[PDB]
C-alpha cells in the first residue's frame, strides 16, 4: 500500500508562504522522517529575514505520516493510505485573546520526498501581544490529538489545544481544527476514532546565522 513508502528513512521537505497582519514572509524546512519509530529530526529556516511570530506557533503547521502506527492498528492509517497522491490539510487556529492562522498544507510525495507545502493566513492580531510581540518561550508543550473519520469527506478530522508557555508567567492557548481529505482517488484507510501522542523539541543550531528552528519530534498512534 502506502505504508510501503515509509518502511525506512525518508526525506523531508516543508515549505510554507504566510501573511500574519500583513506581515509577510517564508520558512523552508529541510530533514528526513522514520515512520518505524515515529521520529522527525528537522531544521526550519526563515529564509524571509526575522519570523514575525515566535517559532512555536508554527511548529503544529510544520507531517502525521511519520507517526508509528503499532502493528494492530496499521489498518487505521489514513495518513500513510492516502500517499503518494497525499492529503490536504486544512486548519483553523484561535489564539484566546489575539488573532488566528488559517492555513491550507498539501503533504503528498514528489518523487521519494515527502513534501509539506503550506499557505498560512492570518488576521485580528494584536501587534503589541504575545504572538506579533514576540512573548512565547522557546518552549513546546505538546497535547495528545483525538483523530476522528469524516466519512462524508473520506478522510479525518480533529480538535485539540496547545499551550504555548508565555515568557515571564502564564500560558497561550492555541485552539486547533483541522480537517484532512485525500487528494488522489484510490481508496483510503478510513480509521477508527484513536489518538496520536506527540513529544517535540525545540533546538537552535549553533553555527546557522538565520532566524530559525531545530526540531526533533515523536509520534505514536494508540
Amino acid at each position: 500500500k502506502g505504508e510501503e513508502l515509509f518502511t525506512g528513512v525518508v526525506p523531508i521537505l516543508v515549505e510554507l508562504d504566510g501573511d500574519v497582519n500583513g506581515h509577510k514572509f517564508s520558512v523552508s524546512g529541510e530533514g528526513e522522517g522514520d515512520a518505524t519509530y515515529g521520529k522527525l529530526t528537522l531544521k526550519f529556516i526563515c529564509t524571509t529575514g526575522k519570523l514575525p511570530v515566535p517559532w512555536p506557533t508554527l511548529v503544529t503547521t510544520l507531517v502525521q505520516c511519520f507517526s508509528r502506527y503499532p502493528d494492530h492498528m496499521k489498518r487505521h492509517d489514513f495518513f500513510k493510505s492516502a500517499m503518494p497522491e497525499g492529503y490536504v490539510q486544512e486548519r483553523t487556529i484561535f489564539f484566546k485573546d489575539d488573532g488566528n492562522y488559517k492555513t491550507r498544507a498539501e503533504v503528498k510525495f514528489e518523487g521519494d520526498t515527502l513534501v509539506n507545502r503550506i499557505e498560512l493566513k492570518g488576521i485580528d492580531f494584536k501587534e503589541d501581544g504575545n504572538i506579533l510581540g514576540h512573548k512565547l518561550e522557546y518552549n513546546y508543550n505538546d497535547h495528545q490529538v483525538y483523530i476522528m473519520a469524516d466519512k462524508q469527506k473520506n478522510g479525518i478530522k480533529a480538535n485539540f489545544k496547545i499551550r504555548h508557555n508565555i515568557e515571564d508567567g502564564g500560558v497561550q492557548l492555541a485552539d486547533h481544527y483541522q480537517q484532512n481529505t485525500p487528494i488522489g482517488d484510490g481508496p483510503v484507510l478510513l480509521p477508527d476514532n484513536h489518538y496520536l501522542f506527540t513529544t517535540s523539541t525545540l533546538s537552535k543550531d549553533p553555527n546557522e546565522k538565520r532566524d530559525h528552528m531545530v526540531l526533533l519530534e515523536f509520534v505514536t498512534a494508540d
